[PDB]
């Protein structure tokens, strides 16, 4: 522990709340609602500090590039010498190689472009951020093929699955069978397991929009971050959070696969946030009891009690009844037989673009 004490923190989602922070020698910087393994999401490594006076004097900002995504946390103290304490405490290929084809996403920090590589014909996604790295040896995360820089832009070329978005395949079919969900669920769990233990990283945005299928119908987890129905309670009320957020997410995604609908819904965001924090779930009668058990545990409102939420993390999901007779090393080596294969001949079949 290098320094500690109250700071004001801006509510990343639904404004300012005091919170007791702990900077540490490992890099970590975390805030608890009262005076109280490590995750690289909360680290200060290669971050960039910014004193400022908008929209409240003695404000400061930590901005970090984590992997291919820019992260901002904003704080505010009572006096400038105080802000200053904390501050000090805290401190080839080029664009010509590709065709630009479709705008996959815009946002504040940059753009994501569907791109064909001229020298091979193969399609990737290019993340371009307005102004070293070892990949994850795991097949269902999004791999980074090329990273390069121009004079005003940071460029990241990464896999882009050509098998369709899982949100579309579901919109079409309305609902998934309990065993198709099991297939998707197991790949996701393997992927998040890898991230949690091999990287000490949480994904935080597990939702349907962030899952696609490759040529073979296997899962790909997206890395296209540029900037409610899926937010964990813990995240709403703006606590310390951890690896369990991804399991809350996994429950929501699985709930919607197997019930063809969202576990909590409402047009008004404030009554949605109420529901997330207060309503227990009415599960369908049309639904297997091992499934019910998985979802109930994945969707527990207290992260410490949630399934996957203990010291064992993902091992607690992997050995649930619902996942009986899944060989996990099989999953990792893509040895499961996808139920759905999308309409696609080659890696390059633009049918789904
Ligand atoms: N490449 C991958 N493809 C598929 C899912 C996740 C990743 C992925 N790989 C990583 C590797 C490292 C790191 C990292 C995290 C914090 C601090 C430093 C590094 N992050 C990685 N992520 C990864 C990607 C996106 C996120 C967000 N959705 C954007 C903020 C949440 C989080 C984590």
């Amino acid at each position: 522990i290098v320094k500690e004490g109250w700071l004001h923190k801006r509510g990343e989602y639904i404004t300012w709340r005091p919170r007791y922070f702990l900077l540490k020698n490992d890099g970590t910087f975390i805030g608890y609602k009262e005076r109280p393994a490590p995750l690289n999401n909360f680290s200060v490594a290669q971050c960039q500090l910014m004193k400022t006076e908008r929209p409240r004097p003695n404000t400061f900002i930590i901005r970090c590039l984590q992997w291919t995504t820019v992260i901002e946390r904003t704080f505010h103290v009572e006096t400038p010498e105080e802000r200053e304490e904390w501050t000090t405490a805290i401190q080839r290929v080029t664009m010509n190689e590709f065709e630009y084809l479709k705008l996959l996403g815009k946002g504040t920090f940059g753009k994501v472009i569907l791109v064909k590589e001229k020298a091979t014909g193969r399609y990737y996604a290019m993340k371009i951020l307005k102004k070293v790295l070892q990949n994850s040896r795991h097949p269902f995360l999004t791999a980074l093929k090329y990273s390069f820089q121009t004079h005003d832009r940071l460029c990241f070329v990464m896999e882009y699955a050509n098998g369709g978005e899982l949100f579309f395949h579901l919109s079409r079919e309305r609902v998934f069978s309990e065993d198709r969900a099991r297939f998707y669920g197991a790949e996701i769990v393997s992927a998040l397991d890898y991230l949690h233990s091999e990287k000490n990283v949480v994904y935080r945005d597990l939702k349907l929009e962030n899952l696609m299928l490759d040529k073979d119908g296997h899962i790909k987890i997206t890395d296209f971050g540029l900037c409610p129905e899926y937010l964990a309670p813990e995240v709403l009320e703006d606590n310390d959070y951890g690896r369990a957020v991804d399991w809350w997410g996994l429950g929501v995604v699985m709930y919607e696969m197997m019930c063809g609908r969202l576990p909590f819904y409402n047009q008004d965001h404030e009554k949605l946030f109420e529901l997330i924090l207060m309503e227990e779930i009415r599960f369908p009668r049309t639904l297997g009891p091992e499934a019910k058990s998985l979802l109930s545990g994945l969707l527990k409102k207290d992260p410490k009690q949630r399934l996957g939420g203990g010291s064992e993390d993902a091992k607690e999901i992997m050995q649930h009844r619902f996942f009986a007779g899944i060989v996990w090393q099989h999953v990792y080596e893509k040895k499961l037989s996808p139920p759905f294969k999308p309409q696609v001949t080659s890696e390059t079949d633009t049918r789904y673009f």
